[PDB]
């Protein structure tokens, strides 16, 4: 077959019932995740190749970056609660990996303030139990599939993308192969 288990994707031993339709995991410390956002725009191209209104979920992970890695998961929960993912994703990535100006939770906060989120608004969300629950959902989804590496995408809690099995000579061909595989698994 053109799409084969083990080539463009793998199948989880234990499927996760009730998982989001398209679930991505990333970390701002993850170098390929930087490429996936700034260079390849994987999420946007995947969303485009999916039907209108299909839910896509993107979660941060703790296992990279020690203390600051956990701060960034809580901050991503703040981004999701306020709906400002599209405003902080790039400066958080560049702050961690490019300029390396993010070394504390306050430095993360500065990215949100520079993005236009008010101080009282960020601090209230940061300490809110709505964000606490959002942090738990990110941890629960990662623990559900024993996640040990990022970037990672899961389709309907049963299939895991395998980008190592695609072509990486052409960036644009890789993205299109990746998105078509998500679409293929979506229709399974
Ligand atoms: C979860 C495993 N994991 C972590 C460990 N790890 C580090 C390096 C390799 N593995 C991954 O990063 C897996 C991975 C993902 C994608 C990928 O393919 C490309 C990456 C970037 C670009 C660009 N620009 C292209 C075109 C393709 C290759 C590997």
């Amino acid at each position: 077959a053109q799409y084969e288990d083990g080539k463009q994707y793998t199948t989880l031993e234990k499927p996760v019932a009730g998982a989001p339709q398209v679930l991505e995991f990333f970390s701002f410390f993850c170098p390929h995740c930087y490429q996936f956002e700034e260079v390849l725009h994987i999420s946007d191209n995947v969303k485009k190749k999916l039907p209108e209104g299909v839910k896509m979920t993107k979660y941060h992970v703790n296992f990279m970056g020690g203390d600051l890695g956990k701060d960034l998961t809580q901050a991503w929960a703040v981004a999701m609660a306020l709906g400002v993912e599209d405003k902080v994703t790039v400066p958080l990535f560049e702050g961690v990996q490019k300029t390396q100006t993010i070394r504390s939770a306050s430095d993360i906060r500065d990215v949100f303030i520079n993005a236009g989120i008010k101080g009282e608004e960020y601090d209230a969300a940061w300490n809110s139990f709505v964000v606490k629950s959002l942090v738990a959902q990110q941890e629960k989804a990662a623990a559900d599939v024993q996640l040990r590496g990022v970037p990672a995408m899961f389709v309907n809690g049963k299939y895991q993308l395998n980008p190592q099995g695609m072509d990486t000579s052409n960036m644009d061909v890789f993205v299109q192969q990746y998105a078509d595989t998500v679409k293929y698994l979506s229709e399974k």
